[PDB]
C-alpha cells in the first residue's frame, strides 16, 4: 500500500510533472489561474487514486444507485456512474468497498469484479451480484458491466430477480 | 496559435510527464493496461486543448451573411467539453446562444466553431461564457447577445450567463430567450 | 400492546428526555422555536411508533373474504414510513405486495393496516419486509407471498418470496415485472 | 467545542435510553443495545454546524446542492436542495466554500426560512457581490403527504432588479 | 358480435378505461382493463368487447371478481384457445393489479409472457 | 402555530394532497393544494398549514369554496401581506384548477406571477 | 331539435345511403363483415351528431350557482370528439375552458354538457371554439371567458378570448400558463 | 379502375347528400354545399387500395410506420402504427416498396387482424425470407375511450424460433 | 422558375457530377451498390430543391408540429424539424407554402421569413407568426428562429399567446 | 487507405463537381450564401467518408487486454453518423454493442473507433451492422457478439441486428442483451 508519507514525498514530484504538462500544452504556467495548478492537479490525482493505500436472514438485499467515480487507466480521464449490489453489511463499509476499488486507475470490468469479490470475502454470503453502469469521458454512451458470484451466478432465478429489481 | 509541428514536438514531453505521474502514483507503468497510457493520456490532453491551435479571426473567415433579419436567433443544447484550469480535470455541459441581429447573421457551423475554439482550452466556466458572448458581439455587432452555459464539474450543475445589449436592457427579450432554451 | 393510557403516562417522560437532548446539543430550550419542542418531538416519536399499540390479530378481524381465487393479486406503491432502530431517524419508502390466493382474499384496507402495524415501529428494513410477508401468509394461507420494500434511509431494496414465489421462476418473474 | 461534544455524548445516550423505555421497547434486545450511542452520535452529527464558523460580468449559479437539516419544532429531518445565484464584484465563490456554507447552517435545529436567509447573508458577507439569490426546496418529515416547501431570499440586484430576479428563478428550473 | 377471420394469433385490446364501485365501502375505484385472446379462427368486434367491460364494471364489485367475469364472458362468447384479462385500478379507499388467465394463457408460459409484455 | 422570524419573503408549500367530497353528486374529488404567503415578519408552522387544508377538505364541498376557505384561514391566522391558494383536482363525476389570491398576491402582478411559476 | 322519433325514422334512410356507398366503393355488401355495416355506420353517424337533439337552454337548466366568485376557474383537458363538416370524417381533441365569474359559477358536469352539445355536430374547429365560449358567456355573464381547443383532424389549436381575457394581458397569460 | 372511380364519384356524392338531409342538417348552407363531393373524394381516397397490386445474416426492422385505415364495421377510421421485421434470404425490402405494401392494404375497409396478415403475406411473397413479423397497434374510433388494439402475424422463423420472435418484439418497443 | 424540361435536361448533368464525387471520395463507382448512385443522388437533390419551380372569424388559429425538411445552402446537408404557424386557410396549401420554401437551398432565418410573408400575402390577415425549430446536420443542438408580422409583431399580448400555445 | 495527400488532391475535384451541381439545380453560385459552398460541401463529404482513411488493423493496434473476464460487456447509445450509399444523403442513429469475452476484452475507445471506421463511409445499415460485429469477433474471438443499430434515414426508425455465437444460440444471453440496451 502507498502510505501517507509516500503521498507527501510524491506530491512535489507530481506537481513538477503537471508543471511540465502546462508548458508542453502551450500554456503560460505563470498566469494567475495556472500558478497553483501543478499542486491542485497533483492533489486531485492523489485523491482519485487513494484506494491504493486502503484496505478493510432469508431475503435478497440490494443497494442500488450508489454513485461511483473512477479513472480510466488507458487515458487518465474519469469515468462516472452507478454501482448496483445484491447479496449482512450496511450502506457504510459497502460504500467503503466501492471507494477502495473505484479510487484507482481502472477498467470497468475489473472494478466490477473486485467489488463482487470484496463483498464475497467480507460477508461470505450465498451469493453476490454487482452491476456497474458508467459514462466514460475517454470516448453520451453508457457502458454496463456485471459480475455474479455464488447463487447469483449458479441460480438463474436469483440472477433474474436481481437484474429486474434495478429500475 | 499552436501548430501541428508544436503538437508532434510536445507529444514525447507530455508522454514523459505522464510516465512520471504513473510512477509517482504508486503504479507499475509496465503492466499491460498502462504500457501505452503515457501516449494515450498525452493525445487526450492535446485533444482537450486543441482550441489553442485555432484563431478567432480564422474561425470568422466567411462566417457573416447579410440576411435582412432582425429577430431572435437561438442555438440551444450545443454540447461542450472543456478542461478545468485549476486541477486539469474535464468539465462537460451545454451552451445555449441567442442573438438579435442587425441584419447580419452568423453561419451555424461557425457558431459551433466559436464554442469549440474557447471550450477546448484550460478554462473557468465564467470566462468561457464571456468569450463566446464577446466573440459573437465582435463578429456580428448585433442589438444583443445572450450566452448560457450549464455544466457538471458534491452533485450539482453550474450555470453561468452573459447577457449583452437588448438581452441585458429589455426584460421581454431576456425572458423570451430564457424560456425558449 | 401499548394502550392510550401508556401514551399519556409516557408523554412527560419523553418530553423530559427531549428537553435534556436540547440542552446537551448546546441549544437554549427557552427560545420561541424550541419552547414546545419537548412535547412536539415526544408526540412525533409516539406517532412514528404507534404500531406497538396494535396486534396482528385485531387487524385480521373481518379481513378475510371467500373468493374463488383470482390468481395473482398485487397491491403496489404502498407508501411506507418507518423508524431506523439503529439511530432513531426515519426511513421512507414503498411496499409492493403480491399473493396467490387459496380461495381466500384479503381486504385492501386490511393489507394497508398490515404495512402500518409493522412500519410504525423501530425497525430494520429486512425485518419489516419479512413481517409483512409472514403476516399475509398467516392470515390467508396462500400458495405464495411476495413482498418487495424499496426505501431511502440511492435506495435499499429488500424482498421476501415465500412458497410459490421462491420455487417457481415464472410466478416470481411475473410478480417482479408487474410491480414496474 | 469538541470537549463539549465528548462530555455531552453520554448525556445524550442516557436521554435516548430513556426514550427507548418510554416508547414501550426493551433497550436490552440486541438491535437496541447500542442505539442510545448511535442515536446520540447521529444527533451530534446533525447539529455539528453550531461548532463551525466562516473583473466579472455574469450571473453565476450553483443549483441542485443536496441539503439535509433538522426541524427545530419536531426534531425530525427535512431534506431537499439549495439553489444559489450571485452577480460577482471581482470575487467568485469557490465550490468547496459554498458547500461548507450550506453545511454550517443546515447542520443545526432549523426552520427552512432561517436556513435560507443565513446562506444568502453568508455569501453576501464572503463575496460582497452586486446581489445574491438563494432558493431552498425541501420535504419536511413533520408533515406525516409529499409536499415541498419552497423558500427564497433575494439580496442586492436580485431583490432590486426584476430582470435579474426572474433570470435566476428561470435558470434554476 | 362474432366474425370469422382466418386468424389464430393473439389479439389484444389494452388501456380500456374502467369505472367501478367498491362494494366493501361504497367508494369508486377507477382504472384500466387489458384484454388478450387467442382466437379459434373467430374474433370479437371491438365495440362488443367494450360492452362486456361495461356490463360488469358498472356494478357494486370487488376487482378480483370483475377481472374473472370479463375473462369468463369472452371465453363463453368466442370459445378461443385462451383469454387473459389484467385490471389495474386506483381504489378511492386508499395501484391494485389483478389478472385472470384462461386456456393457453394459463397453460403456455410463452403465451402469458407475450401478453404481459405487450400490455406495457 | 405562529412563529416570529425576521422574514418578509415568499413562503410556499406546494403539492399538499387533498381529498374532498363533491356536494352536488356525493362523489369524491381528489387533488393537490398549493399555498403561498408573504409574511409580516411571522410564519405559520408547516403541520398547522396541513391541518387548515384538512379541516376544510374533509367536508361536503365545491372546489371554489374550499380554495377560498383555506386562503381566508391563512389570512386570518397570520395577517400577512398576501396569500395565494391554488387547488388542482380530478372530479370523480368526470383537471379543475381554482385559485384565490389575496393582498399583494391579488394586487402585485410580479408577486402572483412568481407564485404561479414556483408551483410548477 | 332532433327528437328520438326523428332518429328512428331517419335510420333506414341513412342505412340505405350507406348500402349505396358500399356498392359505389367496389365492395360486396353481402360479405359477412359488411352485412350489418349500413345500420352500424348509420348509428355511428347519428351518435357523432347527437348534439342536434339538444338545445343550449335545456342544459342551462339547474346549471348556475351563486358563489361569491372564486376568481379564475379552469377546467382543462376535456376530451372532445367532433365531425369535420367538410368531409364527414372525425376529428378528436381537447378543450381547455376558463372563466372569471361575476358571483355566478357553472356546474362542472354542465360545462362538459356544453362541450358535448356543440362537439357532437358537423363542425369546423374555429366555430366549435366560439360556440363553447359564447354559451358560457350567455349562461354566466362573466368578466371574461377563454376557450382553447387543440385537435388532430401535427395539431390545430384555436382560441377564443372574450372580454377580460382579450383586453388584459395578465389574465390571458395566467390562463394560458395554467392550462399546461 | 380509374374509369370506375369517375363513374361512381357522383353516386357517392348523391348518397352523402342523402346522409346530410337524414341527419337533420341543411345541405344548402355554405359550409355543407360542397360536402357531398368532398366526402365522396375522401371515401374514394381511403379505399384506393382496392385498385392497387404488387447474402444476409441479420434481422431488419422498420418500426413506427404511420398507418391509417377504415373500420369495415362502422366506416369510421382506425389510426396507428405498423412494425415490420424480417430475416432476409439474399433480398432486402426497399423502403418505398414497404410503404406501398402498407398503403395497398390499409386503404380499404378493414379489420385490423386481416390488415396485419396481408402485410406479412405480401412481404413473404416479395422477399421469400427466412421469416416475417408484423405488429399493428391502432386506436379505433368505433369505440366512442383511448384503448389501443395490438395485433400480430408471425411467419417462418418468426413463428418457429422463440428467440427470433422475442427479439423482434423487444426491438419494436 | 425551373420547368420540368429543365429538370430532365439537368438530370444527366447532375448524375455526371455525382459520378465524379464517387471517384474523388476514393470509392469504386462500378461496385453494385454504387452503380445507380449517380442517378439516385441526382433525383434526390432535384426533389430536395423542387420548390424553385413551384408558386401558389375572431380567433387565433395555430397549426403546430408541421414536419419540415430543408437543405443547408452552406454545406448541402439536410436540416430537419418543425414549423409552427399562427394567424382563413386550411392545412392543405399551408403545407404547400411550407414545402415551396423548404424544398430549396436555405438558411433557417430566411425560410422562416418567407413562410410568414407567404401567409401574409395569401390571406392578408391582421397578423402572422412563424416559429421554426430544427436540427442541422451541418453541425443534437436545436436552432429556433421566429418571424412576426402584423399584430403578431405589434401587439405583445398576441405575440405572447402564440408563443405559449406551442407545448 | 485514403491518405491526407489524397484528400488535398481530391478537394478541388469535389468542389468543382459541387459548383456544377449548384448550376444544374438552377442556383446562382455567385450569391453570398453559395460562394464558398463548393469547398464547404466538399469538406463535409470528405468528413462523412473519413473512415476510408483508416484500417481495421491500425485501429486494433494495442486494443486487446487480458482481463480474466468472461461476463457480458455492453456499450450502449454510441452515436453513429453515416452516408447512404444509394443517394449520398446522411443517416444518423445509435449503435448498441454487447460481447461475452473469452478472458480478453476490447478497450472502450477502440470499440468507438471500430464504429467510426465503418460508419464514416458510403454504407447500407445492414452492412455497417455486420462489419462492426465481424470486427469485434475477429479481434477478441469471444463466446458471442451482439450489435444493434437503430437509425433515421415517411417517418420511422430502421433497426438492424447481428447476433453471433452465444448471442444467437443461447436465448437467455440474447434476452439479457436486448433488455439491457
Ligand atoms: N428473495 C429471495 N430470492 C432468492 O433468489 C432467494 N434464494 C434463497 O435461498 S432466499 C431468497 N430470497
Ligand atoms: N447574466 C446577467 N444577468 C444580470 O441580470 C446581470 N446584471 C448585471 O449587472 S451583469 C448581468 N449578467
Ligand atoms: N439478429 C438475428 N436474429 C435472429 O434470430 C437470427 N436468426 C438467423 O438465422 S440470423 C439472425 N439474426
Ligand atoms: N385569441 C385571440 N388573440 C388575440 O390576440 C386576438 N386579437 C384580436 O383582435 S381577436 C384575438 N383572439
Ligand atoms: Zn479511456
Ligand atoms: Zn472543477
Ligand atoms: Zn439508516
Ligand atoms: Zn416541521
Ligand atoms: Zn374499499
Ligand atoms: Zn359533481
Ligand atoms: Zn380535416
Ligand atoms: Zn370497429
Ligand atoms: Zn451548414
Ligand atoms: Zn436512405
Amino acid at each position: 500500500p502507498r502510505s501517507e508519507e509516500d503521498n507527501e514525498l510524491n506530491l512535489p514530484n507530481l506537481a513538477a510533472a503537471y508543471s511540465s504538462i502546462l508548458s508542453s500544452l502551450g500554456e503560460n504556467p505563470q498566469r494567475q489561474g495556472l500558478l497553483k495548478t501543478p499542486w491542485r492537479a497533483a492533489s486531485a490525482m492523489q485523491f482519485f487514486t487513494k484506494g491504493y493505500q486502503e484496505t478493510i436472514h432469508d431475503e435478497m438485499v440490494i443497494v442500488k444507485d450508489i454513485d461511483m467515480f473512477s479513472m480510466c487507466e488507458h487515458h487518465l480521464v474519469p469515468f462516472v456512474g452507478k454501482v448496483h449490489i445484491g447479496y449482512v453489511l450496511g450502506l457504510s463499509k459497502l460504500a467503503r468497498i466501492v471507494e477502495i476499488y473505484s479510487r484507482r486507475l481502472q477498467v470497468q470490468e475489473r472494478l466490477t469484479k473486485q467489488i463482487a469479490v470484496a463483498i464475497t470475502e467480507a460477508l461470505r454470503p450465498a451469493g453476490v451480484g454487482v452491476v456497474v453502469e458508467a459514462t466514460h469521458m475517454c470516448m453520451n454512451s453508457k457502458t454496463v458491466t456485471s459480475t455474479m458470484l455464488g447463487v447469483f451466478r449458479e441460480d438463474p432465478k436469483t440472477r433474474e430477480e436481481f437484474l429486474t429489481l434495478i429500475r
